[PDB]
């Protein structure tokens, strides 16, 4: 299967209206097209148009992309398959919106019904919602780790100290696969355990960028929730499944400081262009990603990207290498 992509381009700031910004961006969800204006004041006519598997622009709003994207993917790690949705673009452009999302001030909504959270709230709301007493026996486990300078930090550990770090291996029982030594992994007896496992997670990662230089557009971000079913059918006979999701949140593309965006890139490129080795090992982000990129896990990306004119040459970076990575395979479970 094709890794799936799409674009989301995100509505202007106030900073951006303030400095009178043009859009150079136009998306046409129906023909799953982005077409972006590259002349300048020059030459008014000149495009470059990309076709994606979806395109969502500025008024798409947080559940559309749930929606769209995230219930079909879920539908199959509850199959027990494993899948990976990573968000790709420059510093600014929406990454952690989109993967995580944001609370809306003074109080508004609870946290299940936020119109501003994103992929990794609503899909954990989701697989409760989905699976409780509806047949299965089945437990969630979470973890939550980010990648700086190519040392890896846990978000979710019960350890005060947010600098403690982790440490990657080979695991020996899965060929493509890292054990990540001291990663906590929490069970999530049910959806109302969800937030303040979240809420710790993000103050964590507020300390962490106190303590580090650019840290919160340096770093990669890795949540993944594991879901075990057990099911009982008609014999008497016993059915587990095991499905996986990773929910990553990339460096900024603009950027050891910058070892693993470029060595993911190194690696698209080599699977694109079918180059005999795939320089994996070369970065902890690729040896999380090896099963998804070129494995068995299926896998989804999401490119950002803003619509003004100040950001020409990065949005196009971004698209380009988004649009290349619809060439790469992966053989799903
Ligand atoms: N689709 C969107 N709709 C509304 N605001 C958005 C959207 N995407 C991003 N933003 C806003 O733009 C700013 C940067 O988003 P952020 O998620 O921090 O980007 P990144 O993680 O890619 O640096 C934030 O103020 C965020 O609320
Ligand atoms: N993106 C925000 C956190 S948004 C987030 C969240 C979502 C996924 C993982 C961790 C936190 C949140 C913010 C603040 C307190 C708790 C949780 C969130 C936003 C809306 C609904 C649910 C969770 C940040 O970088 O701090
Ligand atoms: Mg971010």
């Amino acid at each position: 299967k094709n890794i799936q992509v799409v674009v989301r381009c995100r509505p202007f700031n106030l900073a951006e209206r303030k400095a009178s910004a043009h859009s150079i961006v136009e998306c046409d969800p129906v023909r799953k097209e982005v077409s972006v204006r590259t002349g300048g004041l020059a030459d008014k006519s000149s495009r470059k148009t990309y076709t994606f598997d979806m395109v969502f622009g500025a008024s798409t709003k947080q559940i559309d992309v749930y929606r769209s994207v995230v219930c079909p993917i879920l539908d199959e790690v509850i199959m027990g398959y494993n899948c990976t949705i990573f968000a790709y673009g420059q510093t600014g452009t929406g990454k952690t919106f989109t993967m995580e999302g944001e609370r809306s001030p003074n109080e508004e909504y609870t946290w299940e019904e936020d119109p501003l959270a994103g992929i990794i709230p609503r899909t954990l709301h989701q697989i409760f919602e989905k699976l409780t007493d509806n047949g299965t026996e089945f437990s969630v486990k979470v973890s939550l780790l980010e990648i700086y300078n190519e040392e890896l930090f846990d978000l979710l550990n019960p350890s005060s100290d947010v600098s403690e770090r982790l440490q990657m291996f080979d695991d020996p029982r899965n060929k493509r696969g890292v054990i990540i030594k001291g990663l906590e992994e929490i069970t999530v007896h049910n959806k109302d355990e969800v937030y303040q496992i979240l809420e710790k997670g993000a103050a964590k990662r507020t300390t962490a960028a106190t303590l580090m230089n650019a840290y919160s557009s340096r770093s990669h971000s890795v949540f993944s929730v594991t879901i075990h079913m057990k099911e009982t059918t008609i014999d008497g006979e016993e059915l587990v499944k095991i499905g996986k999701l990773n929910l990553v949140d990339l460096a900024g593309s603009e950027n050891n400081i910058n070892q693993s965006l470029l060595t993911l890139g190194r690696v698209i490129t080599a699977l694109v262009e079918r180059t005999p080795h795939v320089p994996y090992r070369e970065s902890k982000l690729t040896r999380i990603l090896q099963d998804s990129l070129g494995g068995r896990t299926r896998t989804s990306i999401i490119a950002t990207i803003s619509p003004a004119s100040l950001n020409l040459e990065e949005t196009l970076s971004t698209l380009e290498y988004a649009h290349r990575a619809k060439n790469i395979l992966n053989k799903p479970e």
